[PDB]
């Protein structure tokens, strides 16, 4: 077994292929299920496993009750492979209410997240054991990538913050190898608040698309130079720019460099990648909710500013139904590395009244360079069939 | 691992011992296990594997009702081993409505297609990671194999059709290696319309006895060359001749050339085989229904046009029972590669009415030299005890 | 992987210790657990695996009403590892309502027999294919062994007996290797009526302790030489001799050459080994049912006839218990090989009445040269609380 | 495969970082979960399982009424990965009542008890067959460590004690090897009654911090060497010493040498481990009931007679809450060698009445040298959502 490094150029896709679903939520309704949120995917060098936050309980069970609350200590990271749902043998891989997780060639790496808001810790565990772990430095929720860290040559690397959501925060990106931190880089560049990080490898370094929840729309994005500890922050130039709230596509600006103070606040995890100077991007359909969800090339999307010219949509989900969370993943080609995007789609509460709980479920596709056609791939739970 | 190619003489067989079961409606009257359709197995150098394709739900669950529907994005390929059930932790392959999947020698291949019935997607899925996709070409309801495809030297083959099913369409056989397409072909020679190819390799090539749904009760024939790329058709002389509507045995006709236009509109799934002249074969008992399953060699049915003439009968599936889909397999052994065959039980809707859904279960056979003797093992669930 | 042919001399034991349980039962009063019988184990070169013959459902299914009965189209090979109980995902090996396995050294075999009482045929499977099968000969409920079959040398022996249960019938022994049968010969030597026998391998051949079903309360041996084809018939001369119904301790014969003609008819397969002229034993509580169990060795029980002398005697279930049937199972030592044993507990109707199912539980335990306790494992379900 | 040793420093820690918890009692109100206590958790070469005694039942079943006896003959040694709680397809690696299990390097071990009080058989099980027995040395209730043995060099030490809880016993060291008990010694030293050990690996010897259920709320130290067979015996020095029931905090002692005689009878199995004069050590929060979790190291607590001098602590598990057994379990780093523990949180009858049932639940976490922050991460079953 060697070490994952990378160094292969990156396909050049022509949309989004159907890749992967697991129907959790139908599934649910007749059946020992788990309740989670928060999902995520990520393929050891054979094959790809899905992971996810579970809330130490299956859906009929009368402990889903109010499943919508983020934190709780019975919170746990499942982990399966890509397909097969969580069902009551899933092994719960660690004690976690944030997460991430990689694989550096060797073994795979959880950093897991639990304790109180104000004091917590997160634990890093790599090849089975528990290996290091560090304290919050600043008292306020401790949180991290929420999808896929990235190791180049035997070293992990997973950015994360803690201080306020909607206000400033301290972020810091960690460079851990074997389990064993060995290095720690604040944030550096135009990023005003820097949260979710999905995290994609492009030669010699790691790029990513983030979350500001404070500022702004757009989405900042951040630099590490893996031989040198060196970060650095930008903005998505596309005109396009997609966060939620979002203001308008037609009144929506980027200039690359700070935020745009449009709606800013609040947010949800989102992704994107370049190519040149293009940048594919999903996105959900709505400007304010958190439903359906749409991908699309923007021309000049990575270099030009406030650049709202986009080629090669596709619609994921019906803007009639629900997403949220989602992340992109990339894994290995024979000959380059293609980027795959996972999308969460929530049910219950909150939202949706008739029942007392909150779950997602998944869809998946990837990167082709073939042909294509179309579709709306959604969960498909009638409420009025589910339990509670 | 080295490459299957099959350079092994057929198995000189004297009909089908009794090979595999696995219950599936029976236990979903006490048990999680999952509503589907359109099964296969396809054994991998090691073991075999039993596919189908499950409806996004469980049997006792809300979501069953309306399954007679073939085609839901919540679609996907299920895969266990032969033998274990489709259970809450079966895999979900794939999203698929249409499939087929083979083994190269090194690993597998599923061919998945969804997307809306005018323009779909086909995805090439080859270990697991996703190589390449194909675009609808005729705008009406994209569909394959239904069954195992076959790989010889490194080069996989699926035949493919998109067009309307009772009029004329368009099919073509993809030549389709590591996951990548490296060569489509159209059909060529006698024959007027080919679905649901059941497909065996034959040294040194591949030949596919299939469905025509629009013009005849014979069964079309589908010729591929792997060393070519050269397609060729025909039709099966047996005037025995078997799908479903049927004509009658004494009044049935086949000239191995052309459509016999005897009822041929509509049909199934099915299979048969050379020997010489001789064809082994598999037919439902009734001309008019699926119900029951007949299994027999037609003396000169491969060779001489019109034979009606039949050796060697087993029942496999009693008058009084369903059936349904079916398609051969074949496995090799360490003198001569054996063809078995599967055989779809289908229960529930439109058919029987107290229920709301539709799904099966499965019984497989496999060609002996051996002797054996006589039987009917169908399903057998009590629709009155089922649920729903 | 080399074959097995077991030249080890048998462990000097001293009794037997506590090896395992499944609970089967019980966790099926809360649990979509399988309905069997006439259950077995047998240890590959690795791990012990434990077989049953599951009557195609679930014990809180309503299809498990009338499973007294022996035969249905609808049974299988149930194969779990020894301890993990037969649950909705345990595989299913082959369609069976007789049965046999083994393991070469290689890889396994399982002779499954369906079909109908007229006419059966038992399909027989290696390393996963079907190799070979053989017909009814005799027209009257062809059977097997219904434990655990022994390979020497790559050639593996099964018995088999086909003809009528309380009158003579048409047994013979056939030498099936690489799931090719090699040989077939009939029986010889001074027994009557040879029934579900259970095989050791006594190096260099075979020995059987069976059931005469129609004249003894004796049980008759069998001998077969691998090296030759040549089989051999006696009886165990035990004067404490017992099978079910047997006709009383002091009142109880065998000459070890002929059925004693007490009670004869009907039984139950059982167990017995030799060492020297001691003869270990299991046996019911008793003489009349199938309740209870124990063990002991007969001084000179196998050498003298009629010798009703025990030493070191151990209660298995206590004699207000069922029981039913069992078998031996022998296992490798890294110097000897030792002798285990299984214990089928039946629950359910015909004896009990609350219920209308059939199923069972098992025990196991194994030879040891050390000291031991005392006890009585049984299976431990309140037939008020099981449903049905 | 090389067989363990354990010759590397035991590492430098700082406290205890969250490392797993499987929600088994949550779970169990919305699915099929085994009904146990008595849990531990043994980590192999490659990764850690969770062991438990399960009582031949699941939670929601009729026969979980009562479960609060600890001792019955359905009742088995469960085994699964740590992480994936006990399920229906759960193998139940042996019968017993009371046990423990290691693994040398090459494979596992487990010490599985079952018989009744008076006389019982000690099974001893490796590499999956049963080597050797032993019986109960004194007629009152046999049982061991009840927690991880530790192998050092091949051979495998296991302390057992039989004979009476609240008054003397007799107290054995046996050291088996390969399954094979090539040794047993008496205990050595000054300890009263030794129950319980949590046994970890020093080298070259290992050391136990066990359980006086007769005289004494100190803990009994026991000190096997692996080259000699020499037993030793000693108390803890910790002023602050930990059993339950205790006395409190400013009016306990210790001379490291004897018995207190303060409450002394009655008790609950725990751990603690050195560090120069240093003992990290957990306890419950509570002197009289097992509620809440909590470990500190004191100062000077492991050569200072009767010091109660602390710095480091943590609350596990919140006052307010339940807690029981608990046992230490170490593993190997790539440089020293950790130590880890578990704790076992136990529900139900007795203390809860509104249900029927007695099970537990677990959390674990492990040794750091990082840093870590606050929580109390219990159970999580309302009792009023609970069947029963
Ligand atoms: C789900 O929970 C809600 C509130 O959430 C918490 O409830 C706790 C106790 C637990 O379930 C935990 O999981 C959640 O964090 C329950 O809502 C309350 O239900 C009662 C039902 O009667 C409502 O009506 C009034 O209640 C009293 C008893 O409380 C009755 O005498 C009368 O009916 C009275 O009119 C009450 O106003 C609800 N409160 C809220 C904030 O909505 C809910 O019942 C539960 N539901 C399900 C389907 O599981
Ligand atoms: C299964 O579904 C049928 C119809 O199929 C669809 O129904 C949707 C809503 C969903 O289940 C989806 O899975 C299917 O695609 C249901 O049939 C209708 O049921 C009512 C029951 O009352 C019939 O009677 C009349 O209905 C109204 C309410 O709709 C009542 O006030 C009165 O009883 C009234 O007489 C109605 O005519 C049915 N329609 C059809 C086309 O048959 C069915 O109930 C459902 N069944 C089960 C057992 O799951
Ligand atoms: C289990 O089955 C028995 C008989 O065995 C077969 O039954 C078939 C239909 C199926 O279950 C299959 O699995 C078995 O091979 C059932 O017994 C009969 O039950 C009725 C119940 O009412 C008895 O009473 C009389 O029956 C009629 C309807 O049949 C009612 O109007 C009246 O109650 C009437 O008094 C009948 O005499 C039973 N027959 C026998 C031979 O015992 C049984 O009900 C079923 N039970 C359970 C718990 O699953
Ligand atoms: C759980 O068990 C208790 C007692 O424990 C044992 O019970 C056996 C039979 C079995 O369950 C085994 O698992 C346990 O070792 C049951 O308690 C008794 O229940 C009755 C219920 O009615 C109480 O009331 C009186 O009982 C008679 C019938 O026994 C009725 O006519 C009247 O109601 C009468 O008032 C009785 O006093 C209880 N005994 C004790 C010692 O508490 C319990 O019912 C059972 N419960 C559950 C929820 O599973
Ligand atoms: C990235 O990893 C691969 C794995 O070794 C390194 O390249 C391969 O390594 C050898 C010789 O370099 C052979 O496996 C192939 O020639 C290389 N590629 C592949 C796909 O096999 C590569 O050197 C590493 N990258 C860097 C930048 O050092
Ligand atoms: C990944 O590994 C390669 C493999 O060694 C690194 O490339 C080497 O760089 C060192 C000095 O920095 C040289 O000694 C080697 O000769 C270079 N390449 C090879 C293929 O030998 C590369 O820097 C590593 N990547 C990162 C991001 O650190
Ligand atoms: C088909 O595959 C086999 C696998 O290699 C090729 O034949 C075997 O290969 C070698 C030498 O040819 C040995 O494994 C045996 O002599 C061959 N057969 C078997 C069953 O082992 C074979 O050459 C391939 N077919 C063709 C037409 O090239
Ligand atoms: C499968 O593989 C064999 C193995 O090479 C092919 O047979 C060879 O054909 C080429 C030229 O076509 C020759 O160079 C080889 O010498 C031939 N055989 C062998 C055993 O070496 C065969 O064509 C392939 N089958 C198909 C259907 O393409
Ligand atoms: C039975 O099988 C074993 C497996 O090979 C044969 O004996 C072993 O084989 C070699 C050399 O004979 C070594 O593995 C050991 O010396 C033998 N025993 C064991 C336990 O390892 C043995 O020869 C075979 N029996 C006969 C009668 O030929
Ligand atoms: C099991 O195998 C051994 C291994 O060969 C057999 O013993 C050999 O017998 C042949 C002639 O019968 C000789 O050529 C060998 O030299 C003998 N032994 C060995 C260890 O080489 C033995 O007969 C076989 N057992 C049975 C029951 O057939
Ligand atoms: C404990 O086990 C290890 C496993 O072999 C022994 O030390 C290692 O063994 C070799 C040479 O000694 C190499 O694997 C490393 O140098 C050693 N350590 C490790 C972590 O790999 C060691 O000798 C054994 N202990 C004793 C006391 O003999
Ligand atoms: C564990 O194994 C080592 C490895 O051999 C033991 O150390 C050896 O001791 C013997 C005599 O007692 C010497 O022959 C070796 O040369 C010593 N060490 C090594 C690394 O070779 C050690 O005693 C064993 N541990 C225990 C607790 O018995
Ligand atoms: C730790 C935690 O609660 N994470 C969240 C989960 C979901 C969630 C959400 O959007 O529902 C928000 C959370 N908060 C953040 O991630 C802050 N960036
Ligand atoms: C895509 C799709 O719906 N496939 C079918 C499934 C079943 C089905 C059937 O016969 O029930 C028919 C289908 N149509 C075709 O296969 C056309 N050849
Ligand atoms: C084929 C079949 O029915 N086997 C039996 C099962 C159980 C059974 C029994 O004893 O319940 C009897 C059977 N008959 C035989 O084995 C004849 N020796
Ligand atoms: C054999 C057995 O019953 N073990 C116990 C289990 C639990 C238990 C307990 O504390 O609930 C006590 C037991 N007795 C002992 O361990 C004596 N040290
Ligand atoms: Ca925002
Ligand atoms: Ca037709
Ligand atoms: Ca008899
Ligand atoms: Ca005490």
């Amino acid at each position: 077994v060697e070490y994952r490094n990378w160094s292969k150029p990156q396909c050049q896709i022509t949309g989004f292929a159907p890749f992967s679903k697991d129907n959790s939520i139908r599934l649910s309704a007749g059946g020992d299920i788990w309740v989670t949120r928060e999902p995520y995917v990520s393929c050891d060098p054979v094959k790809c496993y899905q992971f996810a936050l579970g809330q130490g309980t299956t859906l009929d069970n009368k402990h889903s009750n109010d499943t919508v609350h983020d934190r709780i200590p019975h919170r746990t990271l499942l982990m399966n492979e890509l397909g097969v749902p969580f069902h009551l043998g899933t092994r719960q891989v660690c004690i976690a209410w944030s997460s991430s997780s990689c694989h550096d060639g060797k073994a795979w790496l959880h950093v897991c997240i639990t304790g109180d808001d104000k004091n917590a810790t997160a634990s890093f565990i790599y090849d089975g054991r528990l290996v290091d772990s560090i304290g919050s430095w600043s008292q306020n929720i401790l949180r991290t990538q929420e999808s896929e860290c990235v190791c180049i040559n035997g070293t992990c690397t997973v950015v994360m913050t803690d201080g306020s959501a909607s206000g400033r925060a301290d972020t810091r990106i960690l460079f851990i190898e074997e389990g064993k931190i060995v290095h720690i880089s604040p944030l550096a560049g135009s990023a005003q608040h820097v949260e979710e990080c999905s995290c994609y490898p492009r030669y010699p370094g790691v790029r990513c698309i983030c979350r500001d929840n404070w500022k702004g729309s757009n989405r900042p994005v951040v630099d590490i130079n893996m031989e040198d500890y060196s970060i650095d922050s930008s903005y998505v130039c596309s005109g396009l720019v997609g966060d939620t709230p979002r203001n308008d596509d037609r009144s929506s600006n980027s200039n690359c460099r700070d935020p745009n103070n449009e709606r800013g606040t609040q947010g949800v995890k989102g992704w994107a990648f370049d190519n040149g100077n293009d940048l594919w991007m999903g996105r959900t359909i709505s400007k304010d909710l958190r439903s359906g969800y749409e991908t699309f090339k923007v021309i000049g999307g990575w270099s030009t500013p406030n650049s709202k010219s986009q080629i090669n949509r596709q619609v994921i989900v019906d803007s009639d139904n629900r997403s949220g969370y989602s992340g992109i993943f990339s894994v290995e080609g024979k000959s380059c590395i293609n980027r795959c995007f996972y999308v969460e789609l929530i049910r219950g509460r909150k939202q949706e009244t008739r029942v007392w709980w909150t779950s997602n479920s998944i869809v998946v596709f990837c990167g082709t360079s073939g042909t294509y056609g179309t579709g709306s791939w959604p969960d498909g739970a009638n409420i009025n069939f589910m339990p509670i």
